């Protein structure tokens, strides 16, 4: 309830978020100007769907770790019973890692940071799954256009996860005290950045769910 704790709460979640985001935002921002060559792009697509879906479920099985390092750095997170841990995690820890990829799309042209330089959709043409990879394109190109800080970033994916809405919670009342405790840290953290602007512009709920297709499901089999 106290505004001592919600400064505490909010210091907590950029911290954790600093030490598990993965790849820096300066040099994502450094490597803007390193595009692949179109013998490059090439060499990607003359990949098998396999090898592409083996590459990708690579990277995403990687940051699905530091999702959860994430999560378990959050001192209200390790509060809740395991049971509670699980069933938020895997529901939402795919959803983060989408928002999380927002920071390696450069909106100025449309491209992706994507293993050491930048490259557009056509890059992921071997997974045949078009659709898919125009939707992530539209949507970081949607929260690009946010302007989101590191410690915002660090705030929206914490509500991503906290959410007691998820079925099969079994203290759904320590998750809902958790998530309101997480919105109102987000809140007056953006009062104190006069930038409250962005929550009516924020992705509407279920936008961000509707992402994850079976396309990004069951990718064990890639090993
Ligand atoms: C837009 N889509 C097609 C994607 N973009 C991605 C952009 C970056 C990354 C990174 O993994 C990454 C992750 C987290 N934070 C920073 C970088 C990455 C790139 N270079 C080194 N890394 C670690 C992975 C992406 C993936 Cl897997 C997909 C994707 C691939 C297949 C299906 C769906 C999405």
């Amino acid at each position: 309830a106290s505004l001592t704790e919600i400064e505490h709460l909010v210091q907590s979640v950029c911290k954790s978020y600093r030490e598990t985001c993965q790849l820096r935002l300066e040099d994502l921002l450094r490597q803007r100007s390193n595009i692949f060559s179109r013998e490059e792009v090439t060499g990607y697509q003359r990949k098998s769907m396999w090898e592409m879906w083996e590459r990708c479920a690579h990277h995403l099985t990687e940051a699905i770790q530091y999702v959860v390092e994430f999560a378990k750095r959050l001192s209200g997170f390790m509060e809740l019973c395991q049971n509670d841990q699980i069933v938020l995690l895997k529901a939402g820890a795919m959803e983060v890692v989408l928002v999380r990829m927002c920071r390696a799309y450069n909106a100025d042209n449309r491209t992706v940071f994507f293993e050491g330089k930048y490259g557009g959709m056509e890059l992921f043409r071997a997974l045949g799954c078009s659709e898919l990879i125009s939707s992530i394109f539209d949507f970081s190109h949607s929260l690009s256009a946010l302007h989101f800080s590191e410690d915002e970033i660090a705030l929206y994916t914490a509500l991503v996860l906290i959410n007691a809405h998820r079925p099969g919670l079994q203290e759904k009342r320590k998750v809902e005290q958790l998530q309101y405790n997480l919105e109102l840290a987000f809140h007056h953290h953006l009062c104190k950045t006069h930038r409250q602007s962005i929550l009516a512009k924020l992705p509407p709920k279920g936008k961000l769910r509707s992402l994850c297709s079976q396309h990004v499901e069951r990718l064990q089999i890639f090993q």
